[PDB]
C-alpha cells in the first residue's frame, strides 16, 4: 500500500498530500515524530538506521519517530511509530513542543514526545539493525554518528527533559 504523507506550508499547515516517494524526490516539508525514549535511569534507547533507508541510511537515531500519514493526529502518530518501530504500546507519552530542521534532504516540522520503557522491544530489521542504551554524555562523545534531526530533537529533550 501507498503511503500518503502531510505537506505543510511555512507556518506549518497542512496544505497538500504526497506519496512518501514524492515527499522524498522533491523534498517536501512534512511533519514527523521525534521520541526520546529513556530508561528513566540517564540512558536513550538508541537506533541505527539501515543501510537501505533513503535518509541518512546507517546514522544512529537519538529517537524512534517517522513521517506523520495524512490526516493523523500528533500523538496517534507518534504511538503508531513507537508500536511498528520498537513494540512498544501504552506506555505514557510527554510532550514536549514542536522544532523545525532543514537540511539538502529534507524539510520538518517536527513534535517531541519521551517515554520511559526499559523494554522488552520488538524491532524492525529492515529499518534499524541494532539498539543500545547510551548517556547523553556518551551520545555527544559519538555525535558525528548521529542524524541531526534526531540530535537536534534529543537537545530540545535535554533543555527541558
Ligand atoms: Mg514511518
Amino acid at each position: 500500500s501507498t503511503e500518503w504523507v502531510d505537506i505543510v506550508n511555512e507556518e506549518n499547515e497542512v496544505i497538500a498530500q504526497a506519496s512518501r516517494e514524492q515527499m522524498r524526490a522533491q523534498c517536501l516539508r512534512h511533519r514527523a515524530t521525534y521520541i526520546v525514549v529513556h530508561d528513566g535511569m540517564g540512558k536513550i534507547l538508541v537506533q541505527r538506521r539501515t543501510e537501505t533507508k533513503d535518509f541518512l541510511p546507517g546514522m544512529l537515531d537519538a529517537t524512534a519517530g517517522g513521517v506523520v500519514q495524512a490526516d493523523e493526529q500528533l500523538l496517534e502518530s507518534a504511538r503508531r511509530e513507537a508500536e511498528e518501530e520498537l513494540g512498544i504500546a501504552g506506555v505514557p507519552f510527554a510532550e514536549h513542543g514542536q522544532f523545525y530542521f532543514e537540511d539538502k534532504n529534507c524539510r520538518v516540522w517536527g513534535a517531541l514526545f519521551s517515554c520511559v520503557s526499559h523494554g522488552p522491544f520488538a524491532l524492525q530489521e529492515d529499518e534499524v539493525s541494532e539498539v543500545c542504551w547510551l548517556t547523553p554524555e556518551e551520545i555527544t562523545a559519538r555525535c558525528d554518528e548521529f542524524t541531526p534531526d534526531s540530535l537536534k530533537a534529543l537537545a530540545l529533550w535535554m533543555k527541558r527533559n
